[PDB]
């Protein structure tokens, strides 16, 4: 009966039914996004109203609509026609992916370009890539994808080994017209294959790995009820799933004695962007908002046992809508398991004679998605000691180009003639905080060095300072690793036994933020990515740091517009938005398939508890 | 037959025998340090000469000696009398620990101080703490320990809950005299117990944790030969152990096809210091060089199976000397196991139809040591993909004080009246590099932002720059997290298939370095801790960043003196010294026993290999 339960197949077909009955889902309509809305604040008292939000595209060229449906009541709550030139195009549709290659294959300009390179059109794959917003005035209000070409020598060949540089095309996927074909000159198409299952390249497979077996003879220590409610080692939460954000955690709380204490109301990765740093006009427009433009949840992998997820795994199989409003299950799309995490606490005391050791564990909730060449794992971790962590695991195949004769300041060489343009992968975690409830505030904490002198005659003292962020105008913050900067979210009305406000401290990795010039299109479209930490006052319509419609949408929406309201955040219902990412200068070791690299953040209790919360963990 | 084999009990008793025969180890002599020396450069050609270095203390007050013995040849190579006022006192002896409490228990000043606080002397434990170098001229050339008092209410009580603030004593442990007793005034001795095995404090232990079983039905994938030579998944190394440094890795190399390629010649934690940031005269002298002053290897725990180390564990049991030169085994003092490390690489390709997933693993080599209240785990990790990592796990019981009425800028409150002074734990990793051999150099790599303009019209380009550190005077470097600063160690004479020098990139955590005023005693004694990265030219006598004798030793030795030589490091046999640490403002959650916190660093291949080194890893 939980209002935070996953969407069921039945609910999706019912949204379809309601939209049809209302005249909003005829044969020319396509669902570009569909997801359940979270309950309103204070809704617990009233009965359930399961509401769904839908973006409806029209293949005949009519204006799309944003629609909210009550599936409980069988009604349309609201429907509004969108002006996409103003507020943004709808997310890329799965069905549009094939269209770029298909249209290009009979375009005379494209064919001339392929013929100049002696490339068989039947062997040329075209990546359907988001277009962004640049200088092409004809694209405003049109659904455009840009195409970069890669040669596939045979059906099982990795096309990424054979980029066709110097060539890019722009296509209108609604009118089905090729708008531009740009050919800046021929580059050699790299010839070596990148087939990482071919014995010629791998050599003989290792026979040296002996089995590791991880089992739980009594089953897992967590329970799942109501489909998605998890209880594990004092933690309580609901695991949601949304086609845009992927796995979303709701109602993260910790049972401290007899009281269920909220910590985070909602945690998600609300955006991720991959800006490229190659100034070639073939790629200088490239910025993939995997979450906002493509919808990472839609491409979640079905995860195989003993392969993607090892141990005693409990799976969830979230349901999403296809383009027509029919439910589609992502079988085994979410993994849940607990795992050992080494030593938790240890002391061998000389005076008491007591030797004490306890083991740590973490609950893991994850999914893996594939967006073209990229594959990303999204992992949430809950630890015995109250720590909450996120980790992103980046792998897949690097996006390639030619490697220029004479080298490049913006591209690395992977193989003979084969380049990998420099890029970043930058995430935004949206943390709707509820430290002991909704009345929260954020302080920035810096280490403070002290001068040798009176009060500090030996020059050993050091301290720290905390600055409360009182209003949104003061809440756009940068990292300072040198001063050990962190941010504490506390509840000023909830004190621990030592009369101090309870809190959690956010520890960032302090990786570089968005590198692009601040006057670039990407600095405006991904403004969030220019600063490490933002704090807003909660509002129901402030969901994504880039706004609701990212595809081909200029600046104007998202975090910079939210904070202009300059609202009170000092003891209020607030949301922390943390930017973190990887800056990738690809190495030869990343080719032909990339070993995982990671980035993330964590939050640790900071006077939240009255003493260690793991004193009751048993030995051995 | 390996010259890198662990010291045997037989070798230690033979050093004892040689020293005795030579007249250097009579009844008043005590061994304060004993360890095997590494083979000289180019020694492989010649037959083994196992040499041991020994620091010999004299309990009658005679000058100590530094002695080198050839155990192979049964000879004393060299013996030199030390002037400790100049070059430093010998490491603290285990036998001196009890002496501080014992002497103080019949000192009238100490007894007066305890009586003023109504404390039974039989219940007062005294910590034997390193003294450092301050303003007390009488201490120069004398072996001093300082004592801080903690009340133990009964034999099994945790004394750390009951610090006796406002009181400190200084003791000469050779002449066995109390030099000073300082009483700045009474503070309340905190009364709450910190007994983390007492059911009153823990409450009922959890019954919710179900077993996790980790087994290897065919045994481990690594082999051990010659006692300490490890071969695992293309890696090759020797696991050494030294009473000062603890676990030391030698000859880390990777088998790439048919060639065994060196990476690191020697890896160790060559120092660790814990500076305290409380300006109270009771603690303002407190800086524990756990490695240099106490010898972390000497206090390595015997690690219990399924408790400290989980899985299919192979143990080593290193042998050290006691104070008289008799061998003592640390049973199960080193853990070795491999463990699963999630996904290694993954891609689901739309064009080829090939779905590919591979699992990662790491080899773990660790030990755990206890120094008073502190317990530290030292972990070395080798990954399938060529990554090398170190991690330190800090736990134990926090060092306590009174919490002042009216608060403190330098102490946090843990419990009523109970304080925890702010401090850091700072490590120095000494990495004697051998990237494809000994001809190495280091570059500092920064991300480079680019301005929108000609050549970069869209303002998206970014790049990087590398600066070769050519001489030691230019090789003292600081972190810059904002610019993504790393350091690459390469071999300029060994190129990969793309004609680029092979390399490894060091990724630091960029935590704060030493906070103390640069004119303090600790900034001089722990000068290494003020900068993130140092590079020296290799020399056999440059072992520790603080020199050979740290105890009561001023500046004058260590890294600052080594780099003054301004030697060539551009394509030479070099050593990287990386400073990294934790800055600890204790939280209520750290009490009464601290959950593990971590810090470390890693090195990843950077064009070392000609493509991914894990293409030959099998499925499932
Ligand atoms: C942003 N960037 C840089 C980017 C760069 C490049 C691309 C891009 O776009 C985003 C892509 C989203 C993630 C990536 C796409 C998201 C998933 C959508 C999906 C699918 C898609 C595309 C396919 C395909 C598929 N299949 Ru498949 N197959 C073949 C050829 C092309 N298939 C589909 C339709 C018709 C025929 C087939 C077919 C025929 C024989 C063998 C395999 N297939 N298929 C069918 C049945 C069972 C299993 C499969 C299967 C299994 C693995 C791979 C392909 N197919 C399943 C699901 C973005
Ligand atoms: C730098 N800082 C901040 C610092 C702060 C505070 C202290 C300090 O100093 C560094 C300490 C080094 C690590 C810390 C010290 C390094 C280890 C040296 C060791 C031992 C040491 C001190 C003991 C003791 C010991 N024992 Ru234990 N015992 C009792 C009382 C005090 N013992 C030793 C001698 C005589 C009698 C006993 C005895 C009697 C009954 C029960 C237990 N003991 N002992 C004996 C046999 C078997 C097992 C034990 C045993 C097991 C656990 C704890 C104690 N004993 C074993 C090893 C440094
Ligand atoms: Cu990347
Ligand atoms: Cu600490
Ligand atoms: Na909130
Ligand atoms: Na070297």
């Amino acid at each position: 009966a939980s209002p935070f339960r996953l969407a069921s197949a039945g609910e999706i077909s019912e949204v379809q039914g309601i939209l049809r009955t209302a005249g909003l889902l005829g044969p020319e309509k396509r669902i570009a996004y569909l997801g359940v809305l979270d309950p309103a604040r204070g809704a617990g008292s009233e009965a359930e109203d399961r509401r769904f939000r839908v973006f409806i595209h029209d293949v005949s060229g009519a204006r799309p609509q944003e629609v909210t449906v009550s599936v409980t009541n069988g009604t349309v709550i609201s429907a509004v026609e969108l002006d996409t030139a103003a507020t943004g195009e709808l997310p890329v549709l799965e069905e549009e992916f094939e269209v770029v290659e298909q249209l290009l294959a009979t375009d005379e300009r494209w064919l001339k370009a392929l013929a100049a390179r002696n490339l068989d059109v039947s062997k040329v794959r075209v990546a359907p890539l988001s277009a962004g917003v640049f200088e092409y005035a004809e694209e405003r209000g049109r659904r455009i994808l840009r195409g970069l070409a890669f040669v596939q020598d045979f059906p099982e060949d990795s096309a990424w080994a054979h980029p066709v540089d110097g060539l890019v095309a722009y296509v209108d996927v609604v009118s089905k017209e090729v708008t531009r074909v740009i050919d800046t000159g021929v580059f050699p198409v790299p010839a070596e294959h990148g087939n990482y299952t071919d014995p010629e390249l791998t050599g003989p497979l290792r026979t040296t790995q002996k089995p590791i077996s991880i089992t739980q003879p009594e089953g897992p220590s967590f329970t799942v009820t109501g489909g998605n409610h998890i209880e594990w080692e004092k933690w309580s939460l609901d695991v949601g799933f949304d086609v845009r954000e992927g796995v979303v955690l709701h109602n993260i709380a910790f049972r401290d004695g007899d009281r269920l204490r909220p910590i985070i109301n909602r945690a998600s990765i609300a955006e991720m962007v991959v800006p490229y740093g190659d100034p070639s006009p073939i790629r200088s427009w490239q910025n993939y908002f995997d979450t906002g433009e493509y919808l990472v949840g839609q491409y979640a992998n079905s995860l195989e046992l003993g392969c993607d997820c090892l141990g005693d795994i409990t799976y969830l199989s979230p349901v999403i809508s296809d383009a027509f409003g029919n439910p589609r299950e992502i079988r085994n799309g979410i993994c849940m398991h607990e795992e050992d995490w080494g030593i938790l606490a240890k002391h061998s005391d000389l005076w008491s004679g007591i030797n004490y050791t306890r083991r740590n564990r973490r609950m893991v909730i994850s999914f893996f998605t594939t967006i073209g060449n990229y594959d990303y794992g999204f992992y949430w971790y809950l630890y015995l000691d109250g720590t909450i962590e996120f980790e992103a695991k980046a792998t897949g195949v690097v996006f390639t180009s030619a490697f220029p004769e004479g080298g490049s300041d913006n591209i690395s060489q992977l193989a003979p003639g084969l380049g990998a343009p420099f890029h970043q992968h930058i995430f935004s975690a949206r943390l709707d905080m509820a430290i002991d409830g909704f009345t929260n505030r954020v302080e920035e904490e810096d280490v403070v060095r002290q001068t040798m002198g009176p009060g500090n005659e030996r020059g050993n003292a050091f301290s720290r300072k905390r600055t409360v962020l009182t209003r949104e105008s003061e809440a756009v913050r940068e990292a300072d690793a040198r001063t050990g900067r962190t941010w504490i979210i506390s509840n000023p009305e909830s004190k621990n036994r030592l009369n101090e406000p309870v809190g959690y401290k956010l520890h960032a990795h302090n990786q570089p933020t968005l590198l692009a010039d601040p006057g670039s299109s990407i600095a405006r479209r991904a403004a969030f990515a220019t600063k490490d930490l933002w704090v807003t006052r909660y509002a129901d319509d402030e969901r994504y740091p880039t706004g609701d419609f990212v595809n081909q949408h200029s600046g104007g929406a998202g975090l910079p517009s939210y904070i202009a309201q300059d609202r009170d955040i000092d003891g209020q219902d607030i949301v922390v938005w943390h930017t973190f990412g990887l800056t990738h200068f690809p190495r030869v070791e990343d080719w032909p398939i990339m070993p995982v690299d990671t980035v993330g953040f964590k939050l640790r209790p900071e006077g939240f508890f009255d003493r260690s919360p793991v004193l009751d963990v048993p030995a051995n």
